[PDB]
RNA sequence: GGGGCGGUAGCUCAGCCUGGGAGAGCACCGGACUGAAGAUCCGGGUGUCGGGGGUUCAAAUCCCCCCCGCCCC
């Protein structure tokens, strides 16, 4: 926290080359005469190394909503090396927290406002569960509800947390799956759970997509994604509520498939029946089990009468040595 | 044509009032971790701030023009 001085036909050299040591504060502004320029800086050491000239002066503080704050920065080290990432989905701020640290949370709470502060609500998050995969959460702050339109990919998606299941990080997924579509391609989505799948699908190819769901709020909220991105979208999207396994035989076959399956559930043969071109699989599998993962794959691809290359990606971490994975039926 | 707003990383966005650090979260990539975990830990910015001009020593920030998306005549 301190300063240098520069000549107002110098100034911006100075600020380069201060910018280059790094020596340059940013949480200061910077005060201009006619005379010279001032700016601030880190350390004077560094600075009389350049031998710039440098006095010790008072500038002032730089709005909070100008500096670069973070999460870290915000918490002290313990507070920080206890809670868990942060993660923000609508208005809804979701974050794990052990207790000793729900002890000491008005401090967390007032470093999440701090980062963002449109975000009326904040969560202290759990676990997965059950048959229709909610997530636990209860409120730490803000207004008692847990549903908000959620933009993500050029998409709108309603969700109420309390009683669906919804996860923003595999949104790169679902663009990376989306741009390897073809445009008027035919593709099953069960397990949609609301459609991020075939909404951000949609958005980005003229696609007819139908999808499968069990829970039936789900079914609702879907509904209401339709009108939205319905302006928004390319595609058209089925929903269609039942589950996945009635549904399947009594559906004719598709040219993709894609299948993120529930933790715990087999449907790779079901998708395989139906799937026309690929098929991309979600399961969970330990590190050492991918290749043999694969062969599973294969050894189905051969019950299923179908000559096709797999091949599987590391989707995300699901668990200690454990990740989330996929795989590509490319059938012929 | 007119005006009201928006165009910043891959997504969602702060920053602009009042000029001087390209940032946040998640994504993505590489590494690590044995019981439950749609996690967690370590490392990395991947950028034409829509484009051009103007002003100033200096523009994401102030001015004009052009392009593109929502809303009003
Ligand atoms: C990762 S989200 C998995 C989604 O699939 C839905 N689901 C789970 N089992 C079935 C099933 N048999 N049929 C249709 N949808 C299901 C759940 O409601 C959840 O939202």
């Amino acid at each position: 926290m301190s300063g240098v001085k520069v000549r107002r036909e110098d100034a911006k050299k100075v600020l380069e080359l201060l910018k280059s040591v790094g020596i340059l504060d940013g949480k200061r502004k910077a005060i201009r005469d006619e005379k010279y320029v001032i700016f601030p800086v880190t350390d004077t050491n560094i600075a009389k190394s350049l031998g710039l000239e440098v006095v010790d002066v008072e500038l002032p503080m730089r709005p909070e909503r100008q500096i670069y704050k973070n999460l870290e920065d915000l918490l002290p080290r313990e507070i920080f090396k206890k809670l868990g990432r942060l993660d923000i989905v609508g208005d809804i701020a979701i974050v794990s927290i052990p207790d000793e640290i729900l002890s000491e949370r008005e401090v967390i709470v007032s470093a999440i406002r701090k980062l963002y502060p449109k975000v009326k609500v904040i969560a202290r998050r759990g676990f997965h569960s059950g048959l229709y995969r909610i997530r636990e959460l209860e409120v730490i702050w803000g207004e008692n509800r847990l549903h908000t339109i959620h933009k993500e990919n050029g998409v709108l998606i309603k969700v109420d947390l309390s009683k669906v299941f919804f996860n923003p990080r595999m949104k790169g997924e679902r663009y990376r799956i989306a741009q390897l579509v073809n445009d008027g391609e035919r593709i099953l989505v069960p397990f949609a759970g609301v459609i991020p799948y075939p909404l951000v699908i949609a958005r980005f190819k003229n696609v007819e997509v139908y999808a499968v769901e069990i829970n039936e709020f789900a079914v609702k909220l879907a509904e209401e994604n339709l009108e939205l991105n319905r302006d928004r979208l390319k595609g058209k999207i089925k929903i269609i509520h039942g589950d996945v396994f009635e549904v399947l035989p009594n559906l004719p076959n598709f040219d993709r498939v894609v299948s993120p399956t529930p933790k715990g559930v087999d449907a790779l043969s079901l998708t395989l029946s139906k799937a026309e071109k690929f098929l991309h699989y979600y399961d969970f599998v330990h590190e050492s089990e991918i290749e043999r993962f694969r062969e599973r794959v294969l050894e189905e691809c051969r019950r299923q009468g179908k000559e096709c290359r797999v091949s599987v990606r590391k989707v995300s971490d699901y668990k200690p040595h454990v990740y989330k994975v996929c795989a590509d039926v490319e059938i012929l």
